[PDB]
């Protein structure tokens, strides 16, 4: 029991700790908010959850369909896939797309990266999210699983929030949050009738390092995110 | 009259300007946003406001509903009623919920404090609210009234606002913000069907200290305070 | 091609990164959101394009309207068009509201300023905005267009966003985001009867300086440009 206690944190809340401070003194972090229809995502996920954990072994989720749009913009505007060396005021746009995840566990929030992930099919995607977040949680995570990332995604929707303002870690520039995806009546616009629909909607807070992205880059960026998920051109991507 | 002048500011607002400017260099702040359906809470209010105001002697806003759920969840959460030794590395979990509330006067903003909140009931809440009010706007509160708070709540809805970042003051490891509550069209889900009701809803910004919380902490913690408020089981706790 | 390069950032996106990482250091920023309908603007602005584009010579967007009732808002609240100085903690209420305008141009973002906003009609601020992005874009600035600035408007809602947190640069003590305008169903309450509306709706956040602004004081600041938009008294103002 904790309460009227002082005890030494945990190993992985102590460098959650120090990394944290840190960050936000040698960046200039800000986030922007774009909102997006995942109804027709949430419609392919229900309609095919069976036949892909079937084929694939493990359930499917939102998150490999963010994580597929996100890892195809991070290749489309290679200036967000990038960091900032301060001292030569030089920026590097890395060839390689190392999708952080962030991951909840009962020690503390583990941030394991999948490398080469523009290389991966979304069933890659759905098995290397699984297998980290189990190694993550069963003390099974090696160096190189927790270092190279170029970008995150954090999912602040697991624990109920609509959105979030997440720390970046410098030397990424972006962090991208998958808010809570809730019902919600909106505008629809066709034909000139202005009319109301139940869809499924989510905000996407993505923090971004000033140094790095000015805020018209963020927004260019969440809009290539933002149209991949409201097409939801994912049928033949989840290979079933 | 203030244009075209350069003055002193007075000695509330040097605190503020000092203590908040250190408060974001020494912590990991970031602010979490849930929304929550305010519409029972609402109705028990109005129905109960004349016979509050007649036994108890105060008008019965929505703050001190607030208090009680958020007071509730810092016990049921004592990570998050904690402070960060950084030097040390070691967290002090407190026995008491002293709340700190923020308070708007002429003069600047002050945040006094409930001392051992958690064995109020609804109606001490109230008239503890209203006291550390009236005594921030006449020049009345004393050195403890100030001092030892282990959390805030800040009605940044009072002047109209949806949503706000709060700056949080070490020791403090969150600061709560309730907006202004408002009439919106949400869905509802019930027996398969989805459908739009009219409903008071709410969003409550957490900033909280990644130091101490991490964000999924922060999640279950705002979860706690959502459910209790939108079940709104308080007519026992009304004390009419 | 930038993907699989190191290179020397360019002049603009230098001192965009030392500016933004040393502004959030030497000063308390935090962003307080409000909700305003558009719905009486985006009817007037849709009706008097033609003939406002025919009398002035450009094209008549949302943003000369932020502009005007935000600038009649910085004259009302001196305390907002202000400077600390915390070497002598005196606070100094600017003259003249000089308006810095954000603008994307692909050298990266500038912020040219609108020397004497107050003096200006929208016909003038309309032709100011076009002069200064056109001059942003092309390389014709001159140092007095990027100095002197009092307060910063930025159109976040450009590339789509619904809100952001604006990075503020001291001198100045505030910034306002222009959120992407959208057509969002929202409740109406009038002789007693709750309805649900299409109306034309904007988030904006204005990121302030909690050495000079508390905020009660934002949101009093926010509300008198809320009431100003929503009511939509500019026909007379348009000058057609
Ligand atoms: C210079 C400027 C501010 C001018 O903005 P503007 O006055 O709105 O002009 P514009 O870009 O020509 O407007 C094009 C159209 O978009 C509309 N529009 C622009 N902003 C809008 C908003 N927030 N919501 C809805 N519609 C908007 C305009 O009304 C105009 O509509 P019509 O074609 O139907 O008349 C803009 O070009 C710009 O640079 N914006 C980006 C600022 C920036 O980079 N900020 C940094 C933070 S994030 O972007
Ligand atoms: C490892 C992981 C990211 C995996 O997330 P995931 O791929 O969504 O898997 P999951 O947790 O098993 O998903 C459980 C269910 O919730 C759903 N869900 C998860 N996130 C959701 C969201 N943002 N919106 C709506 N539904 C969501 C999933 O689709 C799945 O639904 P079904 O059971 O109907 O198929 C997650 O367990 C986790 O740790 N999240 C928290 C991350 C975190 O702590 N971030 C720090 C900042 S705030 O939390
Ligand atoms: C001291 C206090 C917190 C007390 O707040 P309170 O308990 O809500 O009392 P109040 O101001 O008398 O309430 C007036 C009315 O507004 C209502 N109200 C207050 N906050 C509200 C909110 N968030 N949403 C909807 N209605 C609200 C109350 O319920 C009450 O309604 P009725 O008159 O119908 O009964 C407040 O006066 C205050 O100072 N608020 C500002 C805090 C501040 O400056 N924070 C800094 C950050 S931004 O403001």
């Amino acid at each position: 029991s904790l309460r009227g206690t002082t005890q030494k944190v945990n190993r992985i809340r102590e460098i959650t700790a120090m990394k944290t401070v840190e960050a936000l003194q040698i960046s200039a972090q800000l986030t922007q908010l774009h909102e997006v229809d995942m109804t027709r995502v949430a419609e392919l996920r229900k309609k095919n959850k069976p036949a892909f954990i079937e084929k694939h072994g493990v359930n499917l989720t939102y998150l490999p369909f963010f994580v597929k749009a996100v890892v195809e913009a991070l290749v489309s505007h290679p200036n967000v896939n990038a960091s900032f060396n301060a001292k030569t005021k030089e920026m590097t746009y890395h060839s390689s797309v190392n999708l952080s995840i962030a991951v909840d566990t009962p020690a503390g929030l583990l941030t394991p990266v999948i490398h080469d992930a523009q290389d991966l099919s979304i069933p890659e995607i759905a098995k290397a999210i699984v297998d980290l977040a189990d190694r993550s949680r069963n003390n099974k995570l090696k160096p190189n699983d927790l270092s190279g990332g170029t970008f995150t995604i954090t999912n602040i929707g697991s624990e109920g929030a609509l959105s979030d303002t997440p720390i970046l870690v410098p030397p990424q520039a972006g962090i991208l949050g998958t808010g809570a995806i809730v019902k919600r009546p909106v505008v629809i616009t066709e034909d000139g009738i202005d009319s109301i629909a139940i869809r499924q909607m989510v905000f996407l807070p993505l923090t971004y390092d000033h140094q790095v992205v000015d805020g018209a880059d963020a927004g260019r960026f969440l809009t290539t995110i933002k149209d991949r998920l409201e097409t939801a051109n994912f049928e033949g991507d989840l290979q079933l």
